[PDB]
């Protein structure tokens, strides 16, 4: 379990080592502000070994990848090209077909499959991915190296955990299904299904970000926002960093001027009280959307992904903080019956590329 | 592919004929009225013969099946129980594990599979099913069967069809994700999806129903709802037999008596004007299950299924009805990218029992 983060040509430099002269799979890990490309491979022992390079999504273009690939294929040797199993990529947006990806709520233009370099996308072993979904593999590859709790933390347990489960919750993803949010700059979810039939975990693309939200006490603030966007507010809308800068505005009140999501969140990591406001808001609204989806899709987990969710271990770690999700995350109708109850939350405490190794995971399948 | 109900008597009678000495499978569809159980076997020229018998709930508690189940095999030939090679039932409430069943709105108690007799369900071959999952199930076999048409009529056809599919709309399942909502006595919902990287349905069971219903333009009426239930509204109460009596009294305001569903889908068909404004806002509500789940679970399909939808065909023929459910699925923020006219509509035209050949289905991925 473990990647390396190269220049472009230290990449090259490794990648003709004894240890590379192995059948190996291209990834990309493409965001709306980088891309992260490169290869993996394995070892003995189940071991899990990558090393990529870095760009920057200079065009805020999503078919700015195609120039990347390129430049990829000519400036290596192609003793190691030769060696690419399977091509898989992952964008932050819908993809319909695992072929086209689009539109996204970043950059412009389309992801297109068939206008990639089928050197580094062998047919019938290339997919494009949702974000989310490459995580939701990511999620599944840690679970089978048995590296679980090494990655992410219990935040509550839920009843149904003990009712299928009777190692610990948080040792293994369990045998239900698991809903993967990753609260960070957009919203991102999946479902990982499970099949009680084969008993086998299934990844399924969701979009809970875009859902309206529903109201609780609450209708006066949704109404500020839908104001503002001129747009009945999504999720998205209030658990983003767009929505977390609009929690610190409603919180001073042109007291102290606008600042960024980061800025925000580095603030409340200093305690200041009216980051941390905006923080707690902002995680009402994540906690919405668990008890909702909770009832939809009846998860056996919900875990949340990301480096935004490991960095703000502060928030998470502090018992009140805790306490008061866990309050919202049982705000429901439904849970007079147990349902929200039901549910074992988890999140990420130590940094991974979900996506990266679930490009991999994907790749393995595919072959 | 065809189906008779016999007196558990004659059923009996039926399977000592030869042509019923093939392999044969126990089904069973579970509803808040009746259960109908027997015995599916396969014929000449992929032809599938199921005949079953019939039973009232009458405690209204789920555990009474138990006897349903003792009372076939000790009244039946133990020559035929032998030839059971799975056994397959679906219940009208959340299942886990493919074994627990519960709680019902509809009945009492708690389905067990580990509580069935054995001769009926054999372990490692059996399975307890939603009502939605073996209706998902169902919908897969007759697409599989080539008479997808017969059963299924277009409402709509939406933009991401001639893209993914090659086949006119109504005609198979298409390769996508299909959501087959029930709106009957109560709301049923799930999702057969589609993984685009072996070309397989899975069928994935959902409680949409519960979700709390998120806002348009109508405030008040929510808040109406809300005061008389002293809950939050969720998508069944405003979509269901109750909330189509709802929509009734908040219609005539007390100028005509009060009146069951039933009777008023009978008046609508009459062409009674409160009725018929019943009708449609009803349909406004289960509009936007389909508006929300479009964007949330980004179907392909979506097929309105049950007895209901094809005796209440009349509003559906209607030209006027559908341009008006049509926009009331577009009624959402994420139409200005098309997500909502992405996808296709399709309604339950002929009579047919899904679930009972869910549950064959089922069992056949079972063996
Ligand atoms: O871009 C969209 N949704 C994206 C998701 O695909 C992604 O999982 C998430 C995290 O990266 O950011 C969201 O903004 C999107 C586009 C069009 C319609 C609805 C949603
Ligand atoms: O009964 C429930 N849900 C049922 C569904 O499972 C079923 O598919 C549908 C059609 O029969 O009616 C709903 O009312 C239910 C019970 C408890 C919690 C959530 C849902």
């Amino acid at each position: 379990m473990n990647i390396k983060e190269l220049s472009l040509h230290e990449l090259c430099e490794e990648l003709k080592t004894p240890a590379w002269n192995v059948p190996l799979t291209f990834v990309g890990d493409v965001g709306g502000t980088s891309a992260r490309m490169g290869f993996v491979r394995e070892g003995k022992n189940d071991s899990v070994h990558a090393c990529v390079t870095r760009y920057s999504m200079k065009r805020k273009d999503i078919t700015e990848l195609i120039e990347f690939f390129n430049e990829i294929i000519e400036l290596m040797p192609a003793s190691v090209i030769k060696r690419v199993k399977a091509g898989v990529i992952n964008v932050p947006g819908p993809v319909t077909g695992g072929a086209v990806g689009g539109p996204f709520n970043n950059l412009k233009g389309i992801a297109r499959l068939s206008d990639y370099p089928k050197a580094l996308f062998p047919p019938g072993r290339s997919a494009i991915l949702n974000d989310l979904e490459a995580g939701g593999f990511g999620v599944l590859a840690v679970s089978d190296a048995h590296v679980f709790s090494e990655y992410f933390g219990v935040m509550w347990e839920g009843t149904q955990w003990r009712t299928c489960e009777q190692e610990p919750a948080g040792s293994v993803i369990g045998r239900g299904r698991c809903l993967v949010l990753a609260p960070g700059t957009g919203l991102g979810s999946s479902l990982i299904y499970y099949n009680p039939m084969n008993q086998q975990h299934i990844v399924v693309p969701l979009e809970l970000g875009s859902q309206t939200i529903p109201m609780r006490k609450d209708i006066d603030y949704i109404q500020t926002l839908h104001a503002e966007l001129k747009l009945l507010p999504n999720y998205e809308n209030m658990v983003s960093g767009a929505g977390l800068e609009f929690h610190y505005r409603q919180v001073v009140r042109g007291s102290r001027p606008p600042c960024s999501a980061g800025e925000i969140a580095k603030l409340a990591s200093e305690g200041d009280a009216n980051a941390c406001k905006a923080m707690k808001k902002y995680h009402e609204y994540l906690m919405r959307v668990g008890s909702e989806a909770s009832m939809a899709l009846l998860p056996l987990t919900i875990v949340l992904v990301g480096d935004n969710i490991v960095n703000n271990a502060f928030f998470y770690r502090n018992p009140q903080n805790l306490k008061e999700m866990h309050r919202e995350a049982l705000n429901h109708e439904m849970e007079r019956f147990g349902f929200q109850s039901r549910v074992t939350y988890l999140r990420q405490k130590k940094l991974l590329n979900l996506n990266l190794m679930g490009c991999y995971r994907c790749g393995l399948d595919l072959s």
